[PDB]
């Protein structure tokens, strides 16, 4: 099993799933193989119905589509639908959020509030929206509107990108063409010139994904920034992880999918609910995390994270998941057919997400503290009609040290220097305790062991004394393995790291460092990453390319994924994928992205599937920055 | 030849390219077969890098995607896809039309006005904006204003869909949750949708594939409206179509393409270069169109058609083809590299739409005259190149009346009744005469030997007294093969058809008939179909799923041609498909959008691929229609 998961945990389940016959994401992986080499180098079109149109990696015809489109055209544009995909992702999550401080701030839904007036306002003059004098709700009320507005062409172009990288920055997107006008004008503006007969220019659609990938980034920083308005900025927290936070006595209630609009109601009234449930023979109910709505409570409330991504099935295949509440996003619709041999009762609550044979409970705002009575209800009947079952919870989990936004972040170091917190990080930049910085990302993938590359990859940065910050189901694989365990320090750290990571824990009142990597939170909180970067980058006076920052989608999956790994490149970051984009078909579009958009933005894909290599390659990436800076290393 | 197309100038093209060694679109189409079976029968998905996932139509494994993803699942998001692709391009031209009428009337860009008042009047009141005591200019950036706010979300839906049909239709559409809320906010919340781990129920994926085919209908219904106020609106015109309008004597310039925001300009300019390009030895400027920018200078100026869709290539290989003015979809990218051993300067003109090898004009609104002068002065320099080439034009040409946009048809029917205009056709109708209505849309493909399936379906209908209405390059395939040509009325037409098109064109002082089938115009004009159908409807009392009234997609292809018949079966018609969607690889997706979506809005899909057998369905579905309203069939 330690071919399909590093997880000790995960293998448990997968030999539980094999005796029970339960098909689990690898079997189905299995009975996949062997792949179909058009698609997985990208040389596949279905944009018309002329088509299915292929074309021969190598040797004779097909050599070009049906209506004359090359390779180079057929990947690039494949390539930009999965960017607008994701960019359609990660802002549809932005979109509800504004619309649900909006109704918080208008007095229609009274379940949601400011909980985060000072990141109401300091939001609100970034945007240069006027605060003086103003009320709260009328501040609200206009940056949930500027919210929206940036979704649309309008007079100005999308404020969530120009007003969060530094001028330098946007003045060179801007010379290219690459600022977004409106995040669903450029989603859709992707799938015009994607269609067929439309743009056939490998460099001129690329740039229009990178400007598309900006959107995405959008989209990103306007959830996080939404979501701290409404649920409260992270500040450090301690839980756990892994299977064995479930409790076979208690109701165990997983939280999964994206948008904490919902999961953060569920913590609350859980909490409500406990006497309600101690009647039914539960201690409480045990609201758990799954994917990034579970990071999210985890960095908001201390929520045990259950597990993540490819081996969400095994949660429910110990039998004592009694509830697995559904918005949108990652989530394996193999849940709903699974649920009847586990006795997990999968609820979906939004209307574009939902799974055959699953329950529907319509969420709404308005509605929300009722629907979450309903659902945990729900829950509580599952609890009892699986008394006297026996589970297989294994006893495994991590201790998870958590809560660093990029305000966190800077308050922690704040105390080493007051009024110029980002000084300490920099000066052990330049005097080699910190080598640089790299941020994990994305998502596992069946194609990989999992966690293996984040694991290998992190071990071997950390002990050359790279600061890591780690996001979303990178974050979720790390934690699994102890590396949010200030304990492991010692083990895990080059003597420069843990020199910092000392001085700063000592310095906010530990007596221990930090932990070995800093969980920065969700996807969308890829955005806080970009925050510290871009502070980083004005602090220093100079543009993000110049910086020792890499990122790392070691096991990307999703199209949000791809679109995330773009908008780190197109700011100027070398941006490690360890799974192979369907690009190799393409030797032009491939020196594009690895190559030659360099001279464009700074950044440029590293694209390397193992990962004692890709960690050489990051390593040397760091250190070219580190180079051009004139440092030593 | 005959094999490849039916149109016998593209058939002695087929031969010429044969013997000079040029590939074509059916050379490619041949070294494409056998073409993959799991794409053909939609049962691939790529939406995440854990796949490419197939799954077996019959037999053993795969059976299942490795998310989970079913067949269903699969099948239903790639066709939401291709909607939401479809939408994007019909309304991003749209879009490009109302940022043309903003300009026009701020005095950014004088080239253009508002030259149809009437309309802009009448388009105004539908919208609820007031004109009493309202400077036009006003009037019109309200307008313009108004469409682009119907590509987000704000207080009212989208209004280029709710103020179009009929109260009673709009009702059971917003029964259903189909009407859209904005035409990007839909094709966004489609790529979410469908991205991994999302929506995963095949009849909720498909309403919200309805509802996307919505906003493609408004997109079109927008680009009509603002093209007519912007170039005026059709009125009936008489020309040629096919190869034989080139000339050898002139410079010939394509426009090639959809937006008549160029080519119209073009037209006018080519006009007022006539000496400077007699000074280079051509008897004038000879502007031809291709595909639906053709469709629109041939339904306003009389403007010669020279071919359409599938063929396009072929009226390069004449060598009587300067220059090729290139705005965005349905351009075949091989033109590019034709073009060198044509002798054929290929030109694209929007920053969106580029291919390699072509020369590249940026055309801007404001600029509109120079850059026209700046291309077709490019024109006039390659007809002198071709000075002592010998040319192999075709002579083979057909005489096409056209120009019948929805208030054409209402004022030619109203030389029979004045003040009830409609009456005469209903009165028709129901005697017998006119059995019922049939629209063409759409494209050819290079799955079916060219114009095939349009002429073999037509011409069964038209024997049946079926009126005939057609549009884009539906309309292309008619017109190149005398369905426009009054003189075949005898010929063509059952006895009850040709008394009522005899008795109108003797109204309207003709001496003869009106034409076999009506030429409503471009593939956005399938908004002029629905304003007719809507009149009828609004005229009898009865919604859109009572009259006798279907559609044919005869020879589909673009994923424009997808979103099309969509809407065509979301607003209540029985709509044909002659080539094969994507969807067979599911059998409960098949039924959902052949047989149970006629209990959501009363249309359904007709997919038939052999056209004898199509006419007979499509008779059947029409007499069907009859037996409803009690009339004889
Ligand atoms: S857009 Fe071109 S390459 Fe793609 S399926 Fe259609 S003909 Fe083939
Ligand atoms: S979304 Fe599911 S079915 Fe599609 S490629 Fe990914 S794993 Fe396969
Ligand atoms: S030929 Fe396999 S992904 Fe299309
Ligand atoms: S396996 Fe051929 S279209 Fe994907
Ligand atoms: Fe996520
Ligand atoms: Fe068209």
């Amino acid at each position: 099993q330690n071919l399909k998961s590093t997880d000790r945990a995960v293998q448990q389940m997968l030999d539980k799933a094999k005796r029970e016959g339960i098909q689990t994401v690898w079997d189905r992986y299995e009975a996949m193989k062997p792949q179909c080499g058009f698609g997985e180098t990208g040389l596949c079109c279905r944009h018309c119905l002329q088509g299915p149109c292929r074309i021969n990696p190598f040797g004779d015809e097909p050599k070009v589509g049906i209506c004359g489109a090359t390779a180079e055209v057929i990947v690039a544009r494949g390539l930009d639908r999965s960017i607008a995909a994701g960019a359609a992702g990660h802002s549809g999550h932005a979109k509800h959020l504004a619309h649900t401080l909006k109704k918080a701030v208008q007095g229609k839904a009274a379940s949601y509030m400011i909980k985060d007036r000072t990141k109401l306002h300091s939001i609100a003059k970034r945007l240069g929206i006027p605060t003086e004098g103003q009320k709260d709700e009328d501040i609200a009320l206009e940056v949930a509107k500027a919210a929206l507005a940036d979704f649309h062409e309008k007079d100005t172009p999308v404020l969530w990108v120009t007003t969060v990288l530094p001028p330098s920055r946007v003045k060179v997107l801007s010379a290219h063409g690459l600022i977004p006008a409106g995040i669903d004008h450029e989603i859709a503006e992707i799938m015009h010139r994607t269609s067929m007969g439309c743009d056939a220019d490998a460099q001129n659609l690329l740039l229009g994904g990178l400007r598309c990938s900006l959107a995405d980034l959008a989209g990103c920083y306007m959830g996080t920034d939404l979501a701290d308005i409404l649920f409260g900025t992270p500040a450090p927290v301690v839980t756990e992880s892994n299977l064995g936070v479930l409790k076979a006595d208690a109701v165990n209630v997983a939280v999964h999918g994206h948008n904490p609009v919902l999961s953060d109601i569920i913590v609350s009234v859980s909490k409500e609910m406990e006497n309600e449930a101690r009647a039914a023979g539960a201690t409480g109910i045990n609201v758990v995390g799954i994917c990034c709505t579970g990071n999210e409570v985890l960095m908001r409330h201390g929520i045990p994270a259950c597990t993540h991504s490819v081996s969400q099935e095994m949660a429910m295949i110990t039998g004592a998941l009694d509830a697995m509440i559904l918005d949108y996003q990652c989530i394996q619709p193999s849940v709903a057919t699974i649920a009847e041999c586990t006795g997990t009762t999968v609820i979906t609550t939004m209307e574009m997400s939902k799974i055959t044979g699953a329950t529907h409970v319509n969420f709404a705002e308005e509605a929300a503290v009722e629907n979450a009575k309903q659902i945990l209800r729900l829950a509580i009947d599952t609890f009892k009609r699986r008394k006297g079952k026996p589970v297989e919870i294994p006893n495994i989990k991590t201790k998870v040290v958590a809560g660093f936004s990029t305000e966190a972040i800077i308050n922690a170091l704040s105390k080493l220097n007051a009024n110029d917190p980002l000084k300490p990080l920099i000066d052990n930049v330049v005097n080699g305790n910190i080598r640089g910085v790299c941020l994990f990302a994305g998502c596992n993938n069946v194609k990989v062991p999992q966690d293996q590359n984040f694991t290998t990859i992190a071990r071997k940065l950390l002990k050359q004394n790279v600061l890591v910050v780690a996001t979303g189901c990178g974050a979720g694989a790390l934690m699994r393995h102890g590396f949010m365990d200030p304990a492991n320090v010692d083990e895990l750290c080059g003597d420069g790291l843990k020199a910092v990571l000392t001085a700063i824990g000592e310095a906010n009142g530990l007596g221990g460092p930090l932990p070995p990597v800093l969980h920065m939170g969700s996807c969308v909180d890829n955005s806080r990453a970009v925050a510290l970067v871009a502070a980083l980058a004005n602090r220093l006076g100079v543009d993000l390319d110049r910086l020792p920052v890499v990122a790392s989608a070691a096991e990307a999956m999703h199209e949000k994924a791809v679109a995330t790994g773009t908008w780190a490149v197109t700011i100027g970051l070398p941006t490690h994928i360890g799974v192979l984009p369907p690009i190799t078909g393409s030797l032009p579009v491939t020196q594009i992205l690895t190559s030659s958009v360099k001279d464009i933005t700074g950044g440029y894909f590293i694209v390397e599937l193992d990962p004692e290599t890709a960690a050489d390659k990051l390593l040397a990436a760091i250190n070219e920055r580190r180079a051009g800076l004139g440092l030593p290393w």
